C-alpha cells in the first residue's frame, strides 16, 4: 500500500542506496538515478538472494518493505554471496 522503502545495490553489492517507491516504474527510475544510471538506459531488477528478476507491478508489490535487489545493467549478471 502506497510508497515502501527498498534496497537497491549494484551487480557488485558495493553501491548501496536505499529508495522509498510506489510502483515496479518508478522502482526502475529511482534505482537508476540513485545508482547514477542514465535515465535512458535499460536495465535489470533481480533479488539479491536467489538472481530472480522482476519484471512487472504483480511481483514487485508482493515484495516485503526494505527487500534488498540489485540493479543489472550492461550484461552484469546475478552472482552468488
Amino acid at each position: 500500500r502506497g510508497k515502501r522503502p527498498l534496497k537497491i545495490w549494484d551487480s557488485w553489492r558495493n553501491v548501496r542506496k536505499g529508495v522509498v517507491v510506489g510502483t515496479f516504474e518508478e522502482l526502475l527510475v529511482r534505482g537508476k538515478d540513485k545508482l547514477g544510471v542514465p535515465a535512458s538506459e535499460p536495465v535489470r531488477v533481480v533479488l539479491e538472494c536467489d538472481g530472480t528478476q522482476i519484471e512487472d507491478g504483480e511481483y514487485f508489490r508482493t515484495l516485503a518493505n526494505n527487500t534488498v535487489l540489485l540493479l543489472l545493467r550492461q550484461g552484469e549478471r546475478w552472482l552468488e554471496h
